[PDB]
């Protein structure tokens, strides 16, 4: 739902990139 997480290098097979968290970190939001 309305909750996203920072991922290192890339998101998991389910989380879509929403933005950037920092150097080598991406803010990904799950597709559910």
């Amino acid at each position: 739902g309305l909750l996203c997480y920072c991922r290192k290098g890339h998101c998991k097979r389910g989380e879509r990139v929403r933005g950037t968290c920092g150097i080598r970190f991406l803010y990904c939001c799950p597709r559910r």
